[PDB]
Parts: C-alpha cells; sequence; structure tokens
C-alpha cells in the first residue's frame, strides 16, 4: 500500500550531465555519444540578456571558447551549431555511459522527473507536470539551466525537457531537445505571461481511483453524470473538459475498481461543488493533477 509522488531512478540521467562554460557564464549540458547539447543562452553575457541577437553573438565565438568538464575530463569540442533553442557541441569522446535514449516532445498533462543539477552535478529528483500552458511549477536556483526532464521506459531514456528559464512569476520555462519552446516563451529577459492555467481533470480521476485502490472511498456518491452535463461543471472550475480518450485510457482503472469512469466523474462533480469539508485523500487536502494515468498503475502494479 501507499502513494507517493515517485521520479524515475536518476542513474541513467547521472552519468551524462557535464558543465559547459562560454566565457564567464556556466550551466548544464547533456553529453549523449559525441554530442553535447545545452541552453543557447550560455553565448550570452549580462548586457545580452534582455535583447539577443543570437546569431551575431555565435558568430563571434570558436570551438576553442566552450569548455566542457565532466568531473576533471575536460572534453576538447571540435565542432558547434545552433538548432533552434540549443547549442549541439561536437565533442572528440563519445559519452562511454551513453543509455538508449530517444527524444520526445510531451503534451501538456504528461508527467516526467527532473534531475535538477549545478555546474553538471545533480543535486535532486523530483516529478512534475507539463501545465496545461506549458509552464512547470519547479524548483530551480540560478545555474539550473540545462537541468532535463525524462522518462523511463524499461532500459530506455525518454528526454522530453530541457530547462532555460524562471518567468517573473516564479514558474519555469524550457525547450525539447530540437530547442523548441514549450509555449510561447522566447530565451530573453523581457516579462512573458503564461495564460490560464488549468487543472488536468483526467489526472484527478486517475488520483481518485489511487485512492479507492488504497483504502479511501468517502467521497464514493450514488449519483452519476453524463460527459456533457460533467463538463459544463468542470469549465466553471477552470478544470480541462474530458474526452472519449480520456475515458479510453481510464478503462484499466475502471476495471480493477470495478468503478465506471461516469460514477468516479459524479463524485469530482460533488467535490468541485461542496469542496473537501477539512476531510483528505491520500492525505492532501486538495485534488492532486500530477499523476497520469499510467503513473497510477505503474505505481500500484511495481513497474520496474
Ligand atoms: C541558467 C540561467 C538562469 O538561472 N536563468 C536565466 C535565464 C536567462 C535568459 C534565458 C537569458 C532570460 O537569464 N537568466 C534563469 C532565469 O530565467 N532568470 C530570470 C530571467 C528573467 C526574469 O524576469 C524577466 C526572471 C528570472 C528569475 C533561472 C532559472 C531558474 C532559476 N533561477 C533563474
Amino acid at each position: 500500500s501507499g502513494f507517493r509522488k515517485m521520479a524515475f531512478p536518476s542513474g541513467k540521467v547521472e552519468g551524462c550531465m557535464v558543465q559547459v562554460t562560454c566565457g564567464t557564464t556556466t550551466l548544464n549540458g547533456l553529453w549523449l555519444d559525441d554530442v553535447v547539447y545545452c541552453p543557447r543562452h550560455v553565448i550570452c553575457t549580462s548586457e545580452d540578456m534582455l535583447n539577443p541577437n543570437y546569431e551575431d553573438l555565435l558568430i563571434r565565438k570558436s570551438n576553442h571558447n566552450f569548455l566542457v568538464q565532466a568531473g576533471n575530463v575536460q572534453l576538447r569540442v571540435i565542432g558547434h551549431s545552433m538548432q533552434n533553442c540549443v547549442l549541439k557541441l561536437k565533442v572528440d569522446t563519445a559519452n562511454p555511459k551513453t543509455p538508449k535514449y530517444k527524444f520526445v516532445r510531451i503534451q501538456p498533462g504528461q508527467t516526467f522527473s527532473v534531475l535538477a543539477c549545478y555546474n553538471g552535478s545533480p543535486s535532486g529528483v523530483y516529478q512534475c507536470a507539463m501545465r496545461p500552458n506549458f509552464t512547470i511549477k519547479g524548483s530551480f536556483l540560478n545555474g539550473s539551466c540545462g537541468s532535463v526532464g525524462f522518462n523511463i521506459d524499461y532500459d530506455c531514456v525518454s528526454f522530453c525537457y530541457m530547462h532555460h528559464m524562471e518567468l517573473p512569476t516564479g514558474v519555469h520555462a524550457g525547450t525539447d531537445l530540437e530547442g523548441n519552446f514549450y509555449g510561447p516563451f522566447v530565451d530573453r529577459q523581457t516579462a512573458q505571461a503564461a495564460g490560464t492555467d488549468t487543472t488536468i481533470t483526467v489526472n484527478v480521476l486517475a488520483w481518485l481511483y489511487a485512492a479507492v485502490i488504497n483504502g479511501d472511498r468517502w467521497f464514493l456518491n450514488r449519483f452519476t453524470t453524463t460527459l456533457n452535463d460533467f463538463n459544463l461543471v468542470a469549465m466553471k472550475y477552470n478544470y480541462e473538459p474530458l474526452t472519449q480518450d480520456h475515458v479510453d485510457i481510464l478503462g484499466p482503472l475502471s476495471a480493477q475498481t470495478g468503478i465506471a469512469v461516469l460514477d468516479m466523474c459524479a463524485s469530482l462533480k460533488e467535490l468541485l461543488q461542496n469542496g473537501m469539508n477539512g476531510r483528505t485523500i491520500l492525505g492532501s487536502a486538495l485534488l492532486e493533477d500530477e499523476f497520469t494515468p499510467f503513473d497510477v498503475v505503474r505505481q500500484c502494479s511495481g513497474v520496474t
């Protein structure tokens, strides 16, 4: 029993984190095969960061202006290119600890593990979700830039997130590993708004299923609801509207608990209109949307 916000084991990723230095700016990079990936803002100085011309800035730099250290091993940089918002640095040595990996652009509502790094050294690992407005509510200080988000599928590391910046509101923005931002953000020091955050309804339902599985059944009621009626309520409360695909993804939890999705929905609707009244569910006084139906199954079936 139990239910925890579990992160994936970080071993496979620990051995790919390096430090990258360009003049006086230092941040994290990811060393896979013989390419180092990092945020292109490493070539910026203090002055450049309000309105940087990344083309003009990168033209002043040669291979030897870049210092890549992995522990006390200094890697020789022999090639450099900019792919959107990442630098790719061609180094002379292929990382001997390169796992099986792929690069994946994830969707809002999906979860991943973050390995927070300073100067190429891991400090901690946490699980979070890509919010519907393409931000993450991370825990990152200065120098965390280049920390990555990842999923593990058996032996295969899927890289989905590189950390680039903090918004003046305290939340976090970054790219996939092809250097495309999640959301409408730019890598310059100007004020930018994320739009409305919403709650990931399919994730809240998945956690309601986790709760029932672990003995917390008080919020289960007699009532039921239609999808259209459930959705009219969800929108009032800034919840994501639920489609047939969502119903399809929850089928296994529906099957395991013997509780129809639309009956679980009816239970959720009542919590929205009545609140928790001081009660908790898996020890939380709020509705949790940072577990996916997959996470819940994986955690409650002991997948390695
Ligand atoms: C790794 C660098 C760093 O810590 N950092 C950063 C990013 C940039 C850009 C990409 C050149 C804007 O400059 N510094 C971020 C960060 O985004 N800092 C920052 C920039 C701008 C504003 O308001 C306009 C506010 C903040 C906090 C960073 C990342 C994580 C934690 N602290 C800072």
